[PDB]
């Protein structure tokens, strides 16, 4: 069952990381000469349509290598990642990141996904010596993003709730996993304090969702971050007041997989990812529920997943990223 | 009182529209040679930090020329606009827009602001012979955006609510003004039908605002669009059920000017614009209210405006755009 998915995910992500065109850059500069093709600006992450999608397509391959290598073109993936994760190319990425004219680049979606990639590489490095070299070569970029989080989070009086790549909860969820693995107590504290400051008074959520270009659910992603930030007992109480009518399938929009009118439009194509990431969030949250609601949410997750899984290769505007959310949804630890 | 502001805004905008650096592009391409400095990609709108801010800095200058010329450096503005709005440069912008590899560029914020610019030029062309020529030279670009709107709105099953440049209500508010001036009945119908479909069931808004990078209020901007879409008596009934506790200043966030922790960060700097755009929206909405709520919202608007107006020149990350929102708020007809 996973066999078909892993083969498909492998093919997609391997094509993504090397595919140069089409591409979209979001690039600030104060020097007219600092306008170059992505291949030169981003020596590793130039493919997969944009920088952050290339990062998590690399993550998808690392995750497949760590946990699903029997289903995957293992040798091809290892050769591909080896030529990508070199010291010189990583120094090129760090050079772009550390240039003051590029301040704010990829905040926070690329930051969180990069820490998730670094985390997955370090976990693979527990058994694979090549991944220990990859982890060493990418350490400087990871340290850059950790520092940027520590510098920026204290400035955030307010969260960013929208279900696009600016979503605060998504990026901090991954940064928190990274922080706990690295035992970065200061990053962990910064994230926990920020989440509590922003979200602890949220209750009886309206959930005006989805919006036309969202690939994340504002209310679910926030709950998922808080499921890692709060103590279990505290989270269960918070969650019951947060969405108090879930057992009646309310708010109804969360139990209705979203419609996708045109997969050839880059923004509307995000809504396929919403059905996938809703499935992912529902599975995570199901582990904090009593048995009846647990199964209800997992059934809901499967209905959302099934509405999107068949379309992840319809268009490169989907296939350059949807595989990562499909695997995230599939791989949640069911407890 | 307006005198200081108009001379200030003119001073700011004339520097903006010709200032090349720093700059930020959001640029998609399917040809590796299609990566050029903004001055070549956008022969008119290469300045003022980014394409859409350049467009509405041009609007600010046109608006000043039309309605505040006694306070303005008219000869300098006319000379600047004359060299900007040439047939050759407009054809260059249109060439970029019509390239299929650039599909979706600047949707919808740049679209609405360009139609607002075109509207103001066409109004100025009733009295100024040079604006007649500018309007002819920009007509192809306006026609392009009108066509892209008519093509895309039927695909939007869901609105975009976030208070950033993806905000549907902001862009459609300006596009609707343009449509009514041009007597484009189809564009008007598209907008009205979209707004009704997206928003008519919204009631008792939670208003989890602001978020950290917003320069628009989701709930207010939506009400402002509906104030132009619905008949007055329908809007009055809708608005009362929409924010039922406004007369008791609830939700409290709408009566609290937002905090701006760091004006040197491009995203946090948006929060200065939010205080200004809230003031603008409150003034518009006050004209639809009974005397009690009218007075409350107008006092609230003044406090929001006063919290931001002094900071609009603190940093280029603000001055490349804040003047336009200051003028919008100052220019609302109090009825």
């Amino acid at each position: 069952p996973m066999e078909k998915f892993i083969k498909q995910f492998s093919f997609i992500a391997l094509e993504n990381i090397f595919r140069e065109l089409p591409n979209k850059i979001t690039h600030s500069f104060n020097d007219i000469n600092d306008i170059k093709p992505p291949k030169l600006m981003y020596p590793i992450f130039y493919g997969s349509y944009d920088w952050h999608s290339s990062v998590h397509s690399h993550w998808l391959l690392v995750k497949i290598l760590k946990d699903f290598s029997h289903f995957a073109p293992k040798d091809e993936i290892i050769k591909a990642l080896d030529s990508q994760f070199s010291k010189e190319k990583a120094e090129g990425e760090l050079k772009y990141l550390q240039n003051p004219a590029h301040k704010g680049f990829e905040r926070p979606y690329g930051w969180g996904w990069f820490l998730k990639l670094t985390l997955e590489i370090n976990l693979l490095a527990k058994e694979n010596d090549k991944a220990e070299i990859w982890a060493k070569n990418l350490e400087g970029i990871a340290d850059f993003f950790v520092k940027e989080f520590k510098e920026f989070l204290p400035k955030m009086d307010y969260p960013i709730r929208v279900g696009t790549h600016f979503n605060s909860s998504f990026a901090l969820y991954f940064a928190l996993e990274y922080a706990r693995f690295k035992k970065d107590q200061e990053l962990e504290y910064c994230i926990i304090q920020s989440a509590k400051k922003w979200f602890l008074s949220d209750k009886n959520m309206q959930a005006l969702e989805p919006c036309g270009d969202e690939f994340l659910s504002p209310v679910l992603m926030e709950a998922v971050l808080l499921s890692a930030v709060l103590h279990k007992n505290d989270f269960v109480k918070f969650f019951k007041a947060y969405l108090p009518n879930l057992e009646a399938k309310e708010p109804a929009t969360l139990f209705t997989p979203v419609s996708v009118s045109d997969r050839s439009d880059g923004k509307i194509a995000h809504l396929d990812g919403l059905n996938l990431s809703r499935a992912w969030c529902f599975k995570i949250l199901s582990n904090f529920c009593d048995e009846n609601l647990k199964i209800l949410l997992r059934n809901n997750a499967t209905e959302h997943f099934d509405k999107a899984i068949a379309h992840i290769e319809d268009d490169y505007l989907g296939s350059h990223w949807l595989g990562s959310f499909a695997l995230l949804a599939l791989d949640v630890d069911i407890l």
